[PDB]
Parts: C-alpha cells; structure tokens; sequence
C-alpha cells in the first residue's frame, strides 16, 4: 500500500506569525505559526520566483521540543508532511505538519 | 544583501492519483503548461497517534525540457510528483498553493 503514500516538504522561510500554542480538548499540545518563504528555484532550467505563507503545526509534547527557540523573525527549515482541507476553494487551506525544525542562524546550540 | 541560500529551500515530493485529466496550452509568450489535480491520501502518526494526511494538490509542469514526461498521463493514473510550491495570489486567492514539478514517476504504466 505506502507505495503511493509519498508526502515530503521541505521548506525555509521566516516565521512572521508569533508561535501560539493550542491544546486539543483531550489535552494534546500543538504550536501553530505561518512561515513566509520567498526564492528562486529551478524550474525546466530556467529560474522561477517562488513565494508562500505557509501555516505550520508542531503537533504532540515531545514534538513540541522543536519550537522553544522560534519566535517571529526567526529564519529556519521545517520538514514534515502537508495535509490540506477543501476549504470550499480549489486547495485553500495547505497546512506543513512539522516533524523536523532548524534555525539556519544556529549551531544546533540552544 | 541577498539572503543566504539556506533560506531558499523548497522541495516537496507527493505521491497519489490524477483526479482531474491534464489540461495543455500554449501561453501568449510560448511557454507550453500542463495542469492537472493530484489527489493524495497517507497514514500519518503524531503525538503517538494516527491520522490520514489527505491533499487535492494543484500541479503544473511548465517549460519544454519537462514537457516529454507527462503524455502518458490522465485520470486515475497513480504517479510521483517532485518540485518546489508557490501560493501567489496570481489567478485568485493567495491560498492558491500549485505544485511546480520538475520530476514526475509513473507507478503503473500498462496503458
């Protein structure tokens, strides 16, 4: 079956959402923000601009480890899986479920 | 100053089936496009549970180098699709999140 279950993205931006946690009605922590991401990427080997506001979301407490030093204007990576809603819109509602973040000013060193 | 390239990334990879059959044409300044609708459906886990990560991702493949890959392509076709997203507020709605592909697999080419 997981042969078409490929879902991956990897995305840098800055963080222009402050970080606000929200715990679901049975308990669980989450950390939800919006990651801008503005580049250049490689598109039929010309060079296409490329932009989004990406909401994120740290779901779980142990996963919750990865967003204590974010804050807006942070500049980091996030990697995870996206999942969307129907929005009522064709794709509207995108958001990246954060399994992995990286602060790109950093050493790994909090 | 520029922004380091570190900040640049955008790779995303999806799998799933073509829900809504691929739609050609040429643009004014002749720049072949090809779009269609990937339907994707994977387990998740998070926090120790499960869950269903589902997506109807809007793709376009853009360009002539690309162009080759996509014929054998139309509804109910299962396939891998890699690329970078954009959400410009182009057409409508700055919501409008469309999967760039620069690579694109067959998982069951029979015909």
């Amino acid at each position: 079956p997981n042969s078409l279950m490929t879902n991956r993205l990897v995305l840098s931006g800055t963080v222009c959402r402050a970080p606000l946690r929200k715990v679901s009605p049975s308990g669980i922590p989450h950390c939800q923000f919006v990651l801008e991401h503005r580049s250049v990427q490689e598109e039929a080997g010309f060079h296409r601009q490329a932009w989004c506001q990406m909401p994120v979301i740290v779901s779980g407490h142990e996963n919750q480890a990865i967003t204590h030093s974010i804050t807006v204007g942070s500049r980091i990576t996030v990697q995870g899986f996206i999942s969307c809603h129907k929005a009522k819109n064709g794709l509207s509602k995108m958001v990246l479920h954060a399994e992995q973040i990286e602060l790109i000013d950093s050493v790994d060193k909090l």
